[PDB]
């Protein structure tokens, strides 16, 4: 099964031109857990921003163009990526926004942050219809000395 990780803020924002406006280490935490040892799935953008593969992590990125880096999987289409994860339990598709909006039909599973901030930002997470989706897991953080903002933790579950 196909499932989607992602952060977001008010309005679905899931990134902007620069670095977004807050520190969330938990959720970085979070992130970790529920993708180690897992294939994941990315656009050519989220691996740039990211910058080095993710360790643990089988990396797979999607480019319409030639890979330049040798360490993780450069793919160039939907069903490719799909076939370079091999038989496993669970692909975990990261981003970006492009991205996220291809594979949401494909998804059994959501993991999501909602972060509570209002921020401007140019990429959003695909709207989705909540009543598609069933709440198996939700979990409140207030924001802290070291989380700048609260959260919330949910996994969602297709009906
Ligand atoms: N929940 C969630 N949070 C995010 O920050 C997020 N980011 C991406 C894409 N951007 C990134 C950027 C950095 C790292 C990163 O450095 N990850 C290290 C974290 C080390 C730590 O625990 O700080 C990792 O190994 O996963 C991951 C994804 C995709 N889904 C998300 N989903
Ligand atoms: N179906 C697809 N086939 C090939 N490349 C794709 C793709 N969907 C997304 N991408 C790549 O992934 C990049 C988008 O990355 P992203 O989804 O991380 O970014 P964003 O968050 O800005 O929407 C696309 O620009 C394209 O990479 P190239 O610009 O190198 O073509």
């Amino acid at each position: 099964m196909i499932s989607l990780i992602a952060a977001l803020a008010v309005d679905r924002v899931i990134g902007m031109e620069n670095a977004m406006p807050w520190n969330l280490p938990a959720d970085l935490a979070w992130f970790k857990r529920n993708t180690l040892d897992k294939p994941v799935i990315m656009g050519r953008h989220t691996w740039e921003s990211i910058g080095r593969p993710l360790p643990g992590r089988k990396n797979i990125i999607l480019s319409s163009q030639p890979g330049t880096d040798d360490r993780v999987t450069w793919v160039k289409s939907v069903d490719e990526a799909i076939a370079a994860c091999g038989d496993v339990p669970e692909i975990m598709v990261i981003g970006g926004g492009r991205v996220y909006e291809q594979f949401l039909p494909k998804a059994q599973k959501l993991y999501l942050t909602h972060i509570d901030a209002e921020v401007e930002g140019d990429t959003h997470f695909p709207d989705y219809e909540p009543d598609d989706w069933e709440s198996v897991f939700s979990e409140f953080h207030d924001a802290d000395a070291q989380n700048s903002h609260s959260y919330c933790f949910e996994i969602l579950e297709r009906r």
